């Protein structure tokens, strides 16, 4: 029937040279592994185990960031297999500094960086399990709910190295307390709740564990330090790579200042006698 | 004075402070860059303009076979798609990668002095798209009474860094791969409706393009076709008769008009006999 000129033109065009400019892909493809949970809806009673099947994710570099032991860059995830990472979402990728790798070079014969990453991610998951328990038991009078971002393990061939990746938060990033026990002076309810949380972890684990270095945006936290409060040696004191002083626990008990949240949580004074 | 954690809760936390087993399943697959021939109006393909993609996409293919099928100017090898950025290709799906015979290149080197292979691929994919556009008009305008719709597979351009070369890629069809008509202008005698429709399609293209184009070498599995030969019925230029590289027989259009036999479909489409006169 009707065989237009547009239709004809578009057909005939295919018979001739159409311009083609091969442009290498944008960004880099990377492999992602997840630390899975046997019971997500009940994270504190769930078992953590590493996934085996690495899924691909496509990331594009945007910018950057530096803290203590890591270098961080902000990226965009344009796509990923089975949505292991959310497409159209911003992420932060972290890698350990030279000194840090050089410090655990002895502790970890081969795949030092890989192990450092595994431990770092496992550390944040531990904190996560504690915030989860916290939100389950805290009184209804306590509004907010601390939460740690999930971190994923990442392998990049481009760079030929292992990294940790997590969602990028938007807003003013702030540190509520640190590895030496210093705390900000709570100017609002949320900050109080955060400060009370570190106290709560100690009491909740019968003085066995303490989470310091609470930092993030709002109630969303990341990069915590999970301290085995009874270890008498730094080398075996922290879950993942962290800058700790052996005075940490003692310092926290001395410096911490209980607030209306600590009281709402019915938490005992950290200065009390441990055998009383 | 409190409500501390349980054993299960404590075990799950403390276990994270220790080395947990991580056995990364070994990496299989070949990294490749996929390029697509895009369309301005994919919804109205026959009224759409074709343009090559600029920015390449990432994908991974498993070369599970060394079996190179075919006897023509090209050879086909099955590969597996582990993953493809944006799922342009389907993961955990079999594809066919096609390349030409060095001889063929050597032949066209005297026409495509530079990046001969890539150029041939660009042409092959453009040729199949031309076939697709005609099939789109065909299925869109054909009478409702006709139950079948010819379909050409989509072909993508693929670059392999490891193999250091360009290939054309398309889904791998499973089933009896057959030919309805060929480059000589010869056709089979239809046994069923599907075949009658395939054969009528070739006739239809000649008619639809007012005698400018003829699609021959209809072949594939069932309705799904691939590797057709879009012939510029009037051209005389050495290698300018077919949109893509193909060996045409001694005056294929002549043979086709002479040997083709119209069927119930040709009549359903109201097509006129090819043996008639061009001018009278
Ligand atoms: N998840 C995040 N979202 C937004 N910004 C972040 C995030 N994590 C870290 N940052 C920013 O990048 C800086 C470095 O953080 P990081 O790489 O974790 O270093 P560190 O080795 O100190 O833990 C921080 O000071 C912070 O401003
Ligand atoms: N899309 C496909 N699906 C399944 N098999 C295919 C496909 N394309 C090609 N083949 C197989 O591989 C062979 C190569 O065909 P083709 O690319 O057309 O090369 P040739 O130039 O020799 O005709 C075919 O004969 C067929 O058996
Ligand atoms: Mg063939
Ligand atoms: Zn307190
Ligand atoms: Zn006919």
């Amino acid at each position: 029937y009707y065989y237009s000129a547009v239709e004809r033109n578009n057909l005939m065009r295919l018979s001739q040279s159409i311009p083609f400019v091969p442009v290498p892909p944008r960004g880099e493809p990377v492999t992602v592994y997840r630390l899975e949970e046997s019971s997500p809806s009940i994270l504190n009673n769930s078992m953590s185990s590493w996934s085996q099947l690495g899924l691909c994710a496509k990331i594009e570099f945007l910018s950057k960031m530096g803290g203590g032991l890591r270098r961080a860059v902000k990226v965009l995830c344009t796509w990923s297999e089975h949505d292991i990472l959310k497409s159209g979402h911003l992420y932060i990728i972290k890698s350990f500094l030279p000194e840090v790798i050089n410090t655990w070079s002895s502790i970890y014969k081969e795949d030092t960086v890989l192990h450092l990453c595994l431990r770092e991610i496992q550390q944040q998951r531990a904190a996560q399990k504690l915030t989860f328990a916290f939100n389950q038991m805290k009184p209804k009078s306590i509004p907010y709910s601390p939460r740690f971002l999930e971190v994923f393990l990442l392998y990049c061939h481009s760079a030929g190295q292992w990294f940790a990746v997590e969602e990028c938060m938007t807003g003013e990033f702030r540190k509520y307390n640190n590895n030496n026990g210093d705390e900000i002076i709570p100017t609002n309810t949320l900050e109080e709740i955060m400060l009370a949380f570190s106290h709560w972890t100690y009491e909740y684990t019968r003085g066995e564990l303490l989470v310091l270095d609470l930092q993030g945006v709002g109630e969303n936290l990341t990069d915590p330090s999970v301290i085995k409060a009874e270890e008498k040696r730094s080398c075996d004191m922290v879950f993942g790579p962290a800058n700790l002083g052996e005075d940490a626990i003692k310092n926290f008990r001395a410096k911490h200042h209980c607030n209306s949240c600590c009281r709402k949580l019915k938490l005992p004074d950290l200065k009390r006698n441990d055998y009383t």
